[PDB]
């Protein structure tokens, strides 16, 4: 019994699969405003935080103060500021993976029997199977940033700094 | 594997539990109104569809044509009546359950080797699943219907005269 299949089939069915092709596009039609004003650009990936004790805020700053929303992408999602001493070191469309606060919830549901131990196998059973499915799907559209709570804007960053030179290698 | 351990678990953690709490007193304030204008009332129970084929259409009505949108419960879900050779003979808050549409999805999307029979086995395993969640849960507030394709229109009133004859023996 494990309730991580079934959620990262059903997030990758019911919203990645729909989100993902139309993402590029999105993000370069942003980005010729965005670097029109500001003489850069977006990260073109999406970037789904995993936390793996399964807390999802209501908003990312409270996570991390250096993380700070800065605008929507339409047709949405969230555009992120990620700050280094008060500056902007990037910027990128960032969310958390929803179907961990089912995780949460469940472990606090007491008739589950569903206990904090389990909840971090889950999550981490979680990312693998997305990591597999986003594996054979029509891509190199949105990374997987998990963790096990260390900065999340650096790690972040690190994701987003290396996806540029990859960018600009191949 | 089994998806629908996770699909179960989502929607009574994400939905139902959500929903049925209230359920009662909303369709009790309904029927106050319902009583005074047509003399009947709309059945307590929610009524949620289960068809093992994971056909979810977008129309009730084109299930079954006897089976005809009426109304809507605020504060919202929707009110269906079941006519029986053009008169209203049960009204119900009905509705289908929507995780078996990620099991249809699943079972068109070549890369998951998600055949038509591992539909039906997951379509089942989700029905159970549910069944033993909701059988612990804080109720006899809802009804799964579960049903291979017979009329959808005569399964439901079964129910619900059913269900009446519980209220009023019990
Ligand atoms: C249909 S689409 O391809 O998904 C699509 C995607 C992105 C955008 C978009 O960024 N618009 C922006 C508008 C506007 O629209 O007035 O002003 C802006 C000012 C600054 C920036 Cl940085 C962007 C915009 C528009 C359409
Ligand atoms: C806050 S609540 O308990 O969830 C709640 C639940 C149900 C209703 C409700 O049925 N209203 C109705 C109103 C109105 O509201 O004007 O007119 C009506 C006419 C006919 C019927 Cl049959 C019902 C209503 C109202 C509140």
């Amino acid at each position: 019994f494990n309730v991580a299949h079934g959620l990262a089939w059903s997030y990758y069915i019911g919203y990645l699969r729909l989100i993902l092709p139309e993402l590029q596009a999105r993000i370069r039609t942003y980005n010729q405003h965005y670097n029109n004003l500001l003489r850069g650009a977006v990260s073109q990936r999406l970037y789904i935080l995993l936390p793996l004790d399964c807390g999802v805020p209501d908003n990312l700053s409270m996570a991390d103060p250096n993380i700070r929303f800065l605008d929507k992408l339409p047709q949405s999602n969230s555009i992120y500021e990620l700050l280094e001493n008060g500056q902007r070191a990037g910027t990128c469309v960032l969310e958390y993976a929803t179907p961990l606060q089912t995780l949460f919830a469940m472990s606090q549901y007491s008739q589950a029997g569903f206990s904090r131990e389990d909840r971090l196998e889950q999550a981490k059973l979680f990312c693998r199977t997305l990591e597999d499915i986003l594996a054979d799907a029509p891509q190199n559209n949105c990374r997987l940033i998990a963790y096990q709570e260390f900065s999340l804007s650096q790690e972040v960053l690190h994701h987003l700094r290396q996806e540029e030179k990859e960018e600009v290698t191949v």
